[PDB]
């Protein structure tokens, strides 16, 4: 791997990630800085008024917005798919091993681009067209405001590393080809992309941030607590599943 | 109106996860009916005796739950667990086909209520010759005789599905055309109580466009494959018809008789 190709990479995965997502970062943040004003969502009378304003496709207030929050992940889930699908030589890989890889990434990766979404704050919605404070968030009963305030936890710690779109482009894809998820059948060729993944992140962010020391050592440090963190919330949601309890079609879509 | 190139593009998406989402495809059934072969040769269940072989040879052909069950309720309740197993995958399947997992919540639940026994029926034929089906993943095959002499209202309630597989067999589909025919009967608008009919419209638009070019391209000496094809999806629905109809009259007389609270719901309304 020359540099070339590695700059050919991370711009072919960098076009790939602006068509695969609805909102990238860097419009996000001009959207959360104020550079027409989102919908706020700051309490339950507020929170009534917009879902008549937005028509959320995504019962007691922290249950709608909890299910609000897994429609999306479902919509995730499948707009990282279709990414996953221009990660050369992703589709050539085993189709089970492609399943596998998707099944365990999706989770660290859904973490991860929500925080391009979150400032202190609160958190966009809707495509931008509505903004959710923290505050509104972390109150709800039960153990839903403790469910949400993780996530802000997580986004405030890594939106300090200042990644822009073009870099998350390839951690992402990173995340994604990962040898050690468990059941894969050929370790070899997933490991082989993510080593030319991994050349092409350094690289990018070397040249994206000459300032910024040690830059990509950090961010592999943030990948690997991605682990810790979805671990703690497939947990909290076994809580919540014996406590709070649903179509049963409903059940299988959100499995 | 989509280009070529999409819907080359989208025919091979669904052919994709359609290979992901169900265990036994068409190809691999075919492989097995035909034999010539020593490792996928099925044990074959065509009596009493051989039913008793064969859960001692071969996942379970009935459920064990069932075992001290007459046999026409364990045929049954292993045609049940398949069936919601195939709801299971179907589902899955769903959420990969463009378009559908953005959809309002309620329409979701609404065609995925509506479609998956049409899918069933279509994808069963995969499984199935004039003279039996593939079961326990294709390491069985029990005879249409045998489920036809099942007693009582059962027989009958097995036959219809032979009926319409050796027809919708002779279309000669292969897994690439059905991955998209079986999307196509997802997206339908006109399932009762669609809240936004138009979106699903739209969908669907750019499937039969993908089905359209599909078939002249993978069958391009059959002609006017696509609407007999189309003629098929409508037979589907009263077939469905009758099978809800026989289902409700036999869970009335069986106390027997289970079912899974998955399809439970789907036959509610
Ligand atoms: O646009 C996006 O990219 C996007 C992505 C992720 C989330 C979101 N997921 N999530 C999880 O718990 C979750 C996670 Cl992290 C990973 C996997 C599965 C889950 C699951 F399934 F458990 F849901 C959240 C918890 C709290 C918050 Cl503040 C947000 C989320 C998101 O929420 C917007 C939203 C919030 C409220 C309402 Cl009413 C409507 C939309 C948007
Ligand atoms: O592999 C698969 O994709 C698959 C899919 C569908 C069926 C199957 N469903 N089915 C229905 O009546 C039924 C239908 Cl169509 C739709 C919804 C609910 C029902 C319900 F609940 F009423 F059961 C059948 C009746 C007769 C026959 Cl021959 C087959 C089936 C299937 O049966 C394999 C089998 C046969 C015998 C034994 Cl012992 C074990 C397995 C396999």
């Amino acid at each position: 791997m020359e540099s070339a190709d590695l700059r050919a990479l991370a711009k072919h995965l960098y076009d790939s990630y602006i068509k695969s997502f609805p909102l990238t970062k860097a419009k996000a943040r001009a959207i959360l800085t104020g550079k027409k004003s989102p919908f706020v969502i700051y309490d339950m009378n507020s929170l009534m008024m917009g879902e008549d304003k937005i028509k959320f496709k995504h019962k007691e207030v922290a249950i709608r917005i909890f299910q609000g929050c897994q429609f999306r992940s479902v919509e995730a889930v499948q707009e990282i798919t279709e990414y996953a699908k221009s990660i050369p030589g992703f589709v050539n890989l085993d189709l089970n091993d492609q399943v596998t890889l998707l099944k365990y990434g999706v989770h660290e990766i859904i973490y991860t681009m929500l925080a391009s979404l979150m400032n202190k704050d609160g958190v966009l919605i809707s495509e931008g067209q509505g903004f959710m404070t923290r505050e509104f968030l972390k109150s709800l009963r039960k153990p839903f405001g403790d469910f949400m305030e993780p996530k802000f936890e997580f986004a405030v710690k890594f939106n300090a590393l200042e990644l822009d779109d073009s870099d998350l482009a390839i951690f992402i894809a990173v995340i994604i080809l990962s040898g050690d998820r468990p059941g894969l059948l050929n370790v070899k060729p997933i490991e082989d992309i993510q080593d030319n993944l991994l050349q092409a992140l350094e690289l990018q962010l070397k040249l994206n941030h000459p300032e910024s020391s040690q830059l990509f050592a950090k961010l592999l440090q943030k990948m690997t607590d991605l682990r810790q963190i979805v671990t703690e919330h497939v947990q909290l949601l076994q809580v919540i599943k014996k406590t709070e309890t649903l179509h049963p079609l409903l059940q299988e879509i959100y499995k």
